[PDB]
């Protein structure tokens, strides 16, 4: 058995509630929200195929939709470095046998697709994370870029996310293969919508003009973003999180 | 003929992709960019004007866009630059009509707003209802749905069937006009050729979105009403209705 803490910021209405029911092609999340940001958590036990998966997803309901969203990333914060405190609480004890862990290991931030660059609010939030949580920034409704937006916008996010010197998660990794990096952001379609495309059903969203499929790495990189999240690079990121995050939070409360 | 158009949006919602579709060539320009290019630290208000020769017909056309609008994390009260600029047009109007010589009279005010609305799929955002709320008796608002090859046909008929409820529950008053309302478009300038024809439009892996095409999105109806047949009512509607309600209550006062 394997748990996995997750969590999801963006504005409301980029498709995340629909990205994550795409994960495991099952509507099992259903937030409420379609005043201040509220943090919330959702449990979700998946037994697939002998193994056990207990996922918690933590989603922020409000973010970005105010008129005035000051410090709508406090919340945010406060969340994430609560849970860093109860477990150096909790390391700290004399009898420590039971040590639950609720840190934040992924965050999946959602970016508008513009077709321009970051908001003000995207750096600030990225920003102001960074060191905090594994930030994994995603082109929100990727289908509404046309192949050529939707690389100079990648390229326009990563210039900015250098200019303003953001550390996001790359997805560290006998032929030459594309460095994942390359690829970043990802760009994400969801749906759980089958659709019969020549012959072949598929998950996908059916306009009058065609379909944009899921699972087709040349319309979208769900396919990517997915085998990352949950099968190649889960136990990595709860890696960082504790060795790099933690302990930065860590070594930054104990030296005062 | 004239005619003065205001837009407003977030950035990035195809406004200015919009604006270069209107007419067979584009009207920014790199020398005069799309307002998402003239951000400033506080939202701005410009003007800008464009000759128009469309079928032998003379348009002195103005745009009035608004950089900056809804793209701050704080956006309170940045409907207020807009306020300001339209009511500065219906003083401006006073003013002239108000001289003992009132030879002279320029009209600068403000005849159409269009508002887009970012396709979110869900409902207005609290900013859309603000501004609308603000504006809707000082200027005559078109609701717009951007980028709406963003929806799937049903998506759309329950954001648009939404919206409007909301506009019903906030009591707005938009421009009247066919209950198709609010119109959802899709903007572009490129031409591609789609089964032997050349036409406007968008081009995913998947297929083209169609602008000009009505079983796609609502372009083809804005155009023909904007453009065409309610451009004189839309006057109309800003002098006898807007611009009276503006000199009434300052003469009151
Ligand atoms: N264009 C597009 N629309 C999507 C996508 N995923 C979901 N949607 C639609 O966007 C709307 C909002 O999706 P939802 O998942 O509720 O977004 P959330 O509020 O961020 O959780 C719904 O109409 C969805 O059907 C996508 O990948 N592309
Ligand atoms: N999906 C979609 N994208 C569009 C549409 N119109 C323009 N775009 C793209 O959206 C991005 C922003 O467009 P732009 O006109 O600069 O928007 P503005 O910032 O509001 O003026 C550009 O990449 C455009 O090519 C549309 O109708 N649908």
């Amino acid at each position: 058995g394997f748990e996995f803490t997750l969590m999801v910021v963006g504005e409301s209405g980029l498709g995340k509630s629909t990205l994550i029911n795409s994960l495991f092609l099952t509507d099992l999340y259903s937030p409420e929200y379609p005043k201040t940001v509220q943090v919330e958590q959702s449990k979700v036990l998946i037994k697939e195929g002998g193994v056990q998966l207990l996922l918690t997803i933590v989603d922020t309901p409000g973010f970005g939709d105010a008129v005035d969203n000051s410090n709508c990333w406090q919340p945010v914060i406060d969340y994430i470095d609560s849970k860093f405190e109860d477990y150096l609480n909790a390391e700290s004890r004399v009898n420590r046998r039971q040590m639950p862990d609720n840190r934040v290991q992924c965050c999946l931030y959602f970016i508008a697709p513009s077709g321009h660059g970051l908001k003000p609010l995207d750096i600030e939030f990225m920003k102001r994370l960074h060191e905090k949580v594994n930030i994994i920034p995603l082109i929100a409704k990727a289908d509404t870029l046309t192949p050529e937006e939707c690389q100079q916008f990648k390229k326009q996010i990563m210039k900015e996310i250098q200019e303003h010197k953001i550390k996001i998660y790359e997805f560290p990794e006998n032929k030459l293969v594309k460095k994942i990096k390359d690829r970043l952001p990802l760009a994400v379609v969801g749906s759980n919508t089958i659709i019969e495309v020549n012959g072949k059903r598929v998950r996908g969203r059916q306009y009058p003009w065609g379909v944009a499929e899921v699972e087709n790495g040349e319309h979208c990189d769900f396919t990517i973003l997915r085998n990352m999240l949950i099968r190649t690079h889960m136990q990595d990121l709860k890696d960082v999180t504790n060795n790099v995050h933690y302990e930065n939070y860590r070594s930054r409360k104990l030296a005062a």
